[PDB]
């Protein structure tokens, strides 16, 4: 009987696992739950606290998976299969995890709050690439992971119903924040310092607690990695999460017996449904057909979002705030074997003019005519304007910069222009480990295996020189999480990462070479999207 | 008493003169008079054929200059002056100026036929720029150029009127084309070889008798330095130039006194008007505030344009065509301080962004604001959109770009698609004795002085590097009107200047430097000009 693996909470007496790190042995609390299961007729509806419970629960082992569409394009490869769930799915889902060194600090040590991404529409914390041993047992920290409610289950919403409100799995975020506030320091924790950092999805959710005031009071520092609050993907109107909730319920059957403008009974009706009765219709109330788009996401409802994300950094008061944020090389590139035709992982995706202008259809699916054909004169080479190679990179460059990379830098000159610390970066660096083909570079979401720390386990088979990257990464988050600033203090032979300002516009380079400061985030393209594509 | 300049054409026989070029001797014949005096009852009338005439006719001076504006910008400057007529000004201006080698040659020797530039609006073939001795002593060329009726005299048009029908310049640098064809012979011309060449107004009058039918039997090759048929300031539609003209026939008071109506009444009310009178109130009809726009040029009438020289140019056959083509570096630049705010040639001239966007409001006039708004993006630099200096150049690229540069990279692509060989340059030098800013670099029309020779002449002050910049052009020149290719045909290895083609898109670059061959004259940007802008 350990006693470093026995923690009381508010709700009762948890049992923990002491687990192996390669440098040295973590505490791990895996399945904590946060929330009364939001089974029934809790179904859309906002958590509520978890019941205290009696006697000893066990927090062994991770919980199940919220329920989720899961990824059947190229069965069997690591590619894909490495983001699908990796536990059981159900609607039971609301659980956290907790990480600390072993033993328990001596003194209180600064939080990460991980919040995964997958488009709102997929992921969980127990996923391999989240794993926070290393972490916590290299550089001390205390790692929280969450899972929340995804798909029409966290987002399905008709806006000003008391039924569905929207965005209650933004809620499940927010009281699984509320949770490291009240118990993180049983573990070890300062509440006093809370880093938010997530990607995709989860990146755009921790966007969106800067933007909520409720959520503001629960966290410090923030980071984004290749997501926003604003963009094209990120949010719906009320009108159209109203739209789509009206779909996938017509295509479910509901509500029955005269239909009727009921909401109450719309929902009713829903939540009589099997879950994959709804996943199944999922992604066929999406308006046009696209890639980088999701069905259920967080909606305009003007309380969690009191007005637009973009309208809310446009106009907001950041002073007090640290930011960082980055994309990474190629953002948009798996998502074009999505279903822009032409486009596949096993071969080089050498695609002709034609295919390129209908993949800016699909790729831009909100764009009019016009507005296409803008995009189309400025990603094209119109010296070799059939070369494939080039249309092929050029399909990956508009996808990742219109979802991504533009949406990064205008959240980053918004946030500095109101008073915010920013940092940015770029992550260059293709795992060696990578299993998509060689043409789509650094994919999305592949810069969270170094974040976590995967390198420094011998046995995952990666270079030498990664793991030192790794250690390097980790040193740079942890010390951004510790002090609001990635740079190591006193230090310095170790070139600086400025701030992005507004004039300078600098950010760095996260590659095996050291850090590099560049100048100018796709400056031009990004006008050209932030800038005058609204305009048309 | 000189046996060599006594010379008998088909009006008459006329003596010319002796004069000393650097190298030897050339024979001038000066101030031959192809048409009867557009003068009186002929004024906006098409010319007729000089009649014959009795006795010996002085060729030995230059005759009048055709009436026109004159420039009082900068007086006494020689930027300006240099371009200003020489001789006495008159209606009766219609003269060409023959020059051959001395003795005059045994056998036919190609023929160089000169158009000057000046925007339609000024110019004259006695300008010391235009001096024929220099190729006609080193080339051996026999090089005649002519003078045409410019502003109101030669473009003022009531189309399809018979009292003044439009485009009577053009018409009189046809039978300026069609005296060559039949009296060059005597002056040891060959009249089955005939190169067009020309620079800004020129440069477009010669894209026209290329697309107007009749002038296709008068000429083998063309060359424009410059200038287009098509683009915005070339050409005017009917009704724009009934528009211009109705107006200036009422601002000289010139009705008479209703309005209007009967257009042998307001042409023949027009026709009593002191030169100068016109001449003052010539710029009064320009419809919106502008540089690089002049009030009467040529108009497309049905009759000697067929269609608009953008539509014969996409539907034309060029089989049988050898073009050359090519701008200078800095097309743009001195048009600024014509009123554009802010652009001066006596300082940096480093303006505010404002200053930037109201200039780019008065260098494309047509645009609309959305229009604007694009080339103001397009046009910026997004990491220094501050920066004066880029700003400033920017400024001068907008008017470059779109007046000039994508109008030739039009053509040239129109023209190699459809079959023609055309031959790309681009003028990089700037001439040591120029006089004009330095942030201007090369200005419109300042190649002329190397094309013609004029480093040759050691009392000019040139440098000896410039004597032998200006004979190699003069060996491109001169290789091109006598075999259709620039290229010395024996030689190798020089390098070769290579044919302009759509899918290499190959031009060179003429400067000190060996020839350079590059790809994509302003490729993206004049595929923004030429592709999308007009879509707005
Ligand atoms: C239509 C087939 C249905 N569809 C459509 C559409 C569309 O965009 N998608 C999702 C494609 C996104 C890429 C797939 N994942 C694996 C499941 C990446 C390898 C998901 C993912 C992982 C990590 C972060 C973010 C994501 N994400 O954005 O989906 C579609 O399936
Ligand atoms: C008293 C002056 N007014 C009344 C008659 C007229 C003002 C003169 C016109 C000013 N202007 C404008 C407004 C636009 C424009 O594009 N240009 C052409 C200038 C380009 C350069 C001129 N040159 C030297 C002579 C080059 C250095 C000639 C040249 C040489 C070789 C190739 C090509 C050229 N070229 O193209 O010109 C221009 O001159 C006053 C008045 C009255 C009523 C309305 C407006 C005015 N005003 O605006 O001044
Ligand atoms: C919706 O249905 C419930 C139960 O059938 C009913 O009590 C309620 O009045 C209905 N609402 C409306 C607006 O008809
Ligand atoms: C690559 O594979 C996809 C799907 O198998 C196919 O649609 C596409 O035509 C292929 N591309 C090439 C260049 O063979
Ligand atoms: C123009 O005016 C004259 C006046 O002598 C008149 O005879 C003639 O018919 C008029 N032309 C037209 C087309 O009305
Ligand atoms: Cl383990
Ligand atoms: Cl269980
Ligand atoms: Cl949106
Ligand atoms: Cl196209
Ligand atoms: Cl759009
Ligand atoms: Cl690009
Ligand atoms: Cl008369
Ligand atoms: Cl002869
Ligand atoms: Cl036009
Ligand atoms: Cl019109
Ligand atoms: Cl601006
Ligand atoms: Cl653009
Ligand atoms: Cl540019
Ligand atoms: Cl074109
Ligand atoms: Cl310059």
């Amino acid at each position: 009987e350990d006693p470093q693996l026995l923690v009381r909470v508010r709700g009762g007496q948890l049992r923990g696992i002491r687990l192996k790190a390669p440098g040295g042995p973590v505490s791990a609390f895996l399945g904590i739950p946060f929330a009364e299961p939001p089974v029934g007729s809790r179904r859309f509806m906002p958590p509520e606290p978890k019941r205290p419970w009696s006697g000893v629960l066990d927090a062994t082992t991770f919980q199940n998976v919220c329920y989720q569409y899961v990824d059947t394009l190229y069965p069997g490869f690591e590619g894909t299969e490495m983001w699908n769930p990796n536990r059981e799915l159900s609607e039971d889902c609301l659980y956290l995890n907790v990480w600390t060194p072993y033993p328990r600090p001596a003194s209180p040590t600064p939080v990460l709050i991980w919040i995964y991404g997958g488009g709102f529409y997929s992921g969980a914390a127990s996923l391999d690439v989240y794993d926070g041993r290393f972490l916590a047992q290299v550089e001390g920290a205390v790692l929280v992971s969450m899972n929340y409610r995804v798909g029409t289950f966290g987002f399905l919403a008709l806006p000003g119903s008391r039924e569905a409100p929207g965005n209650v799995g933004l809620l499940d975020q927010r009281l699984a924040l509320q949770w490291v506030q009240e118990n993180i320091a049983a573990f070890g924790g300062d509440p006093m310092s809370v880093t938010l950092f997530g990607e995709s999805a989860g990146a755009a959710s921790v966007g969106m607690h800067i933007l909520s005031l409720p959520s503001r009071s629960l966290f410090h520092r923030a980071v984004l990695q290749s997501g926003t609050p604003n963009g094209p993907w990120a949010t719906v109107s009320a009108g159209e999460a109203r739209r789509r909730a009206t779909l996938l319920a017509r295509l479910v059957g509901c509500p029955p017996g005269g239909a009727g403008g009921n909401d109450t009974e719309l929902i009713a009706c829903l939540r009589t449904r099997p879950a994959q009765d709804l996943v199944d219709h999922e992604w066929h109330v999406l308006p046009q057909e696209s890639i980088f788009r999701f069905s259920f996401v967080p909606v305009v409802d003007g309380d969690f979002l009191s007005d637009t994300p973009e309208a809310l950094i446009n106009t907001g008061d950041f002073q007090d705030l640290q930011v960082l944020v980055g994309v990474v090389k190629d953002e948009g590139s798996y998502f074009l074997v999505y279903g822009v035709p032409g486009f596949s992982k096993d071969n080089e995706s050498l695609i002709s003019r034609a295919q390129f202008l209908a993949g800016v259809r699909i790729g831009v699916p909100q764009a009019s005519d016009l507005a296409a054909e803008a995009v189309v004169l400025h990603y094209t080479d119109w010296l070799h304007p059939e070369d494939p190679t080039h249309l092929r990179d050029a399909m990956s460059a508009v996808v990742g910069d219109h979802n991504v990379v533009c949406p990064v830098a205008q959240l980053a000159g918004r946030l500095a222009a109101q008073g915010a610390r920013v940092y940015a970066y770029i992550f260059e660096h293709r795992a060696s480990t990578l299993t998509w083909p060689l043409w789509m570079g650094v994919p999305h979401g592949y810069e969270i295996e170094f974040i976590f720390g995967l390198p420094l386990d011998p046995s995952l088979n990666y270079t030498t020189e990664e793991r030192i990257f790794a250690q390097r990464l980790m040193k740079y988050w942890t010390n951004f999480a510790r002090t609001g600033d990635p740079n190591d203090p006193r230090d310095s032979k170790s070139p600086q990462w400025p701030p992005y300002t507004t004039a300078a516009q600098q950010y760095v380079s996260l590659n095996l070479k050291p850090l590099e400061v560049r100048r100018g985030l796709r400056a031009q393209t990004c006008a050209f999207w932030n800038r005058f594509l609204p305009k048309l």
